[PDB]
């Protein structure tokens, strides 16, 4: 029950990790990086922030959430002086496995087992009154390249300690589900179609998909936030709850995600701004 509180180290991060000026210079510009622990040799991830209230918020929330088996663990946080400018250097577990959809790009039950995982990340956050507000393809990473890797939620730049915010996380869940089951997002102006909730479940991709499953997506994508299901109701849905009573039925996802790649950069982009719009 009792876990340690957050301790910001003030020694030069380069005492503890191999990091170079080149791999530091790319950091101040948002990118997260490959670093190595000197004592153990293990691989970790570095993310660099300029110290400021926003950065302190992120670190704080992320530390609080690290506990979850389904959220990237903060391992250390440093407060250093970089080129005469205060910085927060965040050290994280390394996620070799790449982004959720990049994997698939290589089964209904597999789709469900994934959503249950993203589901736990959200339940944990919501239990401790945090809303993530940027749950999307590139914040879902697999620990390693093994078939059995754990999928983890990352990036708390927009997380917010509290509901409208929470329902934003549920909407993402709907969108990630839709794509998982077919390989393309819903709402196929864009802004208008989202406002209007204008999506469908096209054959062929959706012909042998349970009405129960569609109803589920339908609840998550509700245009009126107070109408969406909550994480608890999501997590108690049969499709999610018993992820091993769900039919091994094949999905067009992997093929579609392969042919229709090149659009992938555009859907990552649309979803990022949809999210930006609901914040
Ligand atoms: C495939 N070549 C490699 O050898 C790897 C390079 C990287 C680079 C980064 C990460 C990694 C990335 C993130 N990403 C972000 C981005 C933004 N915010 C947050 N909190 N995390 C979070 C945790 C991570 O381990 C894993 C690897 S594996």
């Amino acid at each position: 029950h009792v876990k340690s509180g957050l301790q910001i180290k003030k020694n030069a991060i380069i005492d503890d990790y191999k990091v170079t000026s080149q791999v530091l210079g790319l950091g101040i510009n948002g990118k997260v990086l490959q670093i190595f622990n000197k004592r153990t040799q293990e691989k970790f991830a570095l993310k660099m922030l300029q110290d400021c209230p926003k950065a302190r918020r992120e670190v704080e929330l992320h530390w609080r959430a690290s506990q979850c088996p389904h959220i990237v663990r903060i391992v250390d946080v440093y407060e250093n002086l970089y080129a005469g400018r205060k910085c927060l250097l965040i050290v994280m577990e390394c996620l070799d496995g790449g982004e959720l959809f990049s994997r698939i790009q290589d089964t209904e039950r597999e789709a469900s087992e994934i959503m249950k995982s993203i589901g736990e990340a959200i339940q944990y956050l919501h239990s401790i009154n945090i809303a993530h507000r940027d749950v999307k393809p590139e914040n879902l990473l697999y620990t390693s390249k093994r078939p059995n890797a754990i999928l983890k939620l990352t990036d708390f730049g927009f997380a917010k300690e509290t509901k409208y915010d929470k329902s934003c996380d549920m909407w993402s869940l709907g969108v990630i589900m839709y794509i998982l089951l077919c390989g393309y997002p819903p709402f196929y102006g864009m802004k208008t179609r989202i406002r209007m909730g204008q999506y469908e479940f096209p054959n062929p991709e959706w012909s042998e998909v349970s009405e129960e499953v569609k109803m589920l997506i339908r609840n998550l994508l509700k245009t009126e936030p107070t109408q969406r299901m909550t994480i608890t109701e999501f997590m108690n849905h049969p499709w999610i709850m018993q992820s091993t009573k769900v039919p091994q039925t094949p999905l067009h996802t992997s093929r579609v995600l392969k042919e229709d790649k090149e659009r992938w950069e555009d859907v990552k982009e649309e979803m990022t701004s949809a999210l930006a719009t609901m914040r």
